[PDB]
């Protein structure tokens, strides 16, 4: 089984994002988001909480330096598979994540020189975290 | 439109360059597009644009990761090309690179820790979307 640090946040549907810690200790009744062997996304209520005690923690800091902190054995998913985390880490796969990401907030920075590239076809090109920007 | 001097940009020899340093030092080298077939290839730099000053939004993720760029240059949105300040605007998801990796991992010595049951899959998403799981 495994187990997770107190603060990783957990998305629900009645709460938004809440930490496991405060889901499990104050035995919060809530919806959490699944997904099933094909690939859909769906909800269903947290139906049991568990405190798993004291146990080894490690941080593991992703490339984007976010952060998960679990035990060694929690599994996690990896494209068609679940796997323990550390062997995620060991083998260096990628974690799945939202394929898709918000704009929170927007500043304006004043003038600054700015700069394009062309390309041939399609006209647009990836930027870090696999961005796609486009001329088109 | 165009996108500040340290965007980041893939490039196959040199890995993550800010579009500045290429586009200023005109260095040849691959980067990465999408076809309309959803298709990721590569392809040579063809053009390098300095399109001097002009005004510059920050566009703060909620991964508070950053875009730096004029309001009007298009980034994709489930396959579509719209305007930064209009995906913005309208609350829309960037795409998409759908996973990451682990650079490091650090030991945090021992802690109260948790996990939660549900009755099918035996899963639950976490912010960002990860999934864990105890299948």
């Amino acid at each position: 089984g495994g187990a997770l640090s107190y603060e990783t946040e957990i998305l629900t549907v009645e709460y938004g994002l809440l930490p496991i810690g405060k889901i499990v200790e104050k035995r919060i009744e809530c919806t959490v988001y699944s997904v099933d062997n094909n690939g859909n996304i769906y909800t269903q209520p947290v139906a049991q909480w568990h405190d798993r005690g004291e146990q080894e923690v490690f941080e593991y800091c992703l490339e984007d330096g976010s952060l998960i902190r679990a035990t060694k054995d929690h599994k996690f998913m990896v494209d068609g598979q679940m796997l323990p985390i550390d062997e995620i880490f060991e083998r260096e796969l990628d974690l799945m994540r939202n394929p898709g990401i918000k704009i929170a907030t927007r500043k304006y920075l004043g003038k600054q020189n700015v700069y394009d590239i062309g390309v041939e076809r399609d006209h647009n090109f990836a930027l870090k975290n696999g961005f796609i920007a486009s001329n088109a």
